[PDB]
């Protein structure tokens, strides 16, 4: 589903302040990662990223391309292509705990300035 900013702000409520990352920061992160598209899928030469949070099949989730993924999130990647972000959020928390926000953002600044712009 292609979501609006406001739908993302609502749907991501359970990430609010997780690991110190504010809800606006998470909305900014989703914008820059997928454009709020829950079906986003992006391939590079050897791996694929899925969903709103572009979760990868190298270490985070298992899929056909990489059946021996480390699968830290213990889930099939295609569960990140549906319209229920409950599991996406569970795994995004695990990603934050392990790699931090730089999983998504080349530089933290991208989502630390004028954060009130990401509110509904
Ligand atoms: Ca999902």
């Amino acid at each position: 589903m292609q979501l609006t900013k406001c739908e993302v702000f609502q749907k991501l409520k359970d990430l609010k302040d997780y690991g110190g990352v504010s809800l606006p920061e998470w909305v900014c992160t989703a914008f820059h990662t997928s454009g709020y598209d829950t079906q986003a899928i992006v391939q590079n030469n050897d791996s694929t990223e899925y969903g709103l949070f572009q979760i990868n099949n190298k270490i985070w989730c298992k899929d056909d391309q990489n059946p021996h993924s480390r699968n830290i999130c213990n889930i099939s990647c295609d569960k990140f292509l549906d319209d229920d972000l409950t599991d996406d959020i569970v795994c995004a928390k695990k990603i934050l705990d392990k790699v931090g926000i730089n999983y998504w953002l080349a530089h933290k600044a991208l989502c630390s300035e004028k954060l009130d712009q990401w509110l509904c």
